[PDB]
């Protein structure tokens, strides 16, 4: 086990900054879907001569 | 107030897999989008 050797002060550093990037993706990840929903519909809107 | 030892390696990993899981998923969403796109200027030429 990689994590059994690491220090204790590194590895509360290392969660800490897991725990930031994990929240970063997430709200990129929500960000990126409701953009590429709202592209996808101006396409359809877009096709559907109106 | 403390967090043990185990339950600090225990949430890591955690976080750890999670994180590996979110990367891989964007990676492929991000592959597909790309290829539709790309095709799509295909279409359009």
């Amino acid at each position: 086990g990689s994590v059994s050797r690491v220090s204790r002060e590194e590895l509360e550093d290392r969660f800490l900054r897991l725990h930031d990037e994990n929240i970063l993706l997430k709200q990129h990840a929500r960000k990126q879907e409701d953009k590429i929903k709202r592209m996808a519909t101006k396409l359809i809107r877009l096709v559907n001569d109106k």
